[PDB]
């Protein structure tokens, strides 16, 4: 279920003030995020970012996504690349594999995520500030039940 | 240190995560937390991004609180730089690429302000996690002040 979705498919998260995105359901396997980018546009990157505790240590996740064009990116929850430990005010990178399972396993039973564009640059490649104003409209989605259901069975 | 309503100049949330000043934002930035009733905890950061000599740049000043306060930041101080390489961050330690980093960031006029985590008076995680503050703002010093050495 990496490929994008026909409109009937797609359960939106609803956006929050603040870069939140919210769902009626768990995320699970598989998220998309669908990007308009403005016409002047030529690249724009972000995250979708997600903070877990585990056993007293807390966790900062991030999903990075990028365009240099209008596009839905697929996002695989098994695969998030930028992993810390937080610790007071400073961060520690995270390699465990054993803790890195655990905390997608936990990820992918979250209702919400954070959205949030980071960089963007105009053809030119002249930065765009603040980053989101490079972009009409940025949403995400995941798989209705019923999508799920005959990816499965497939 | 904190300082006076007078010396204050608040930055605009823009709906999506963003906060923008009406002018650069300088050495110090103050992030000013009124915490919900039942909040035990609170952490999350100030972004941004910036691009030197074609490679893109991530950079994160990390606060936390347990209580309604005013945290203040040291523009010169991130706590998290990596750089963005398609879908991949690569981890920076150079300590002079780090300078020119700051040195851009204090010339912008917004930040990304991002609360990541939080937890209630039991330690039992608030999620979204800005459900746990009643407000946060962030302001930085006036011209008047900064005059004041």
């Amino acid at each position: 279920g990496l490929a994008p979705l026909a409109d009937g498919e797609k359960l939106y998260g609803k956006k929050g003030s603040e870069g939140t995105v919210t769902f009626t359901k768990a995320i699970g396997d598989n998220a998309f995020v669908e990007i308009k980018t403005g016409a002047d546009t030529g690249f724009m990157n972000g995250c979708l970012g997600f903070s877990e505790s585990i056993d007293g240590k807390n966790y900062w996740v991030a999903y990075v996504w990028q365009t240099k064009k209008s596009d839905t990116i697929s996002i695989d929850m098994s695969s998030p690349v930028q992993i810390a430990e937080i610790i007071g005010t400073e961060t520690q990178e995270v390699t465990d594999a054993d803790t890195i399972k655990k905390l997608t396993d936990k990820i992918k039973t979250e209702k919400s995520a954070l959205l949030q564009v980071w960089y963007a640059s105009d053809k030119t490649g002249k930065q765009i500030d603040p980053a989101d104003s490079a972009s009409e409209s940025i949403e995400v989605y995941i798989p209705s039940a019923s999508a799920d259901e005959a990816l499965e069975h497939h």
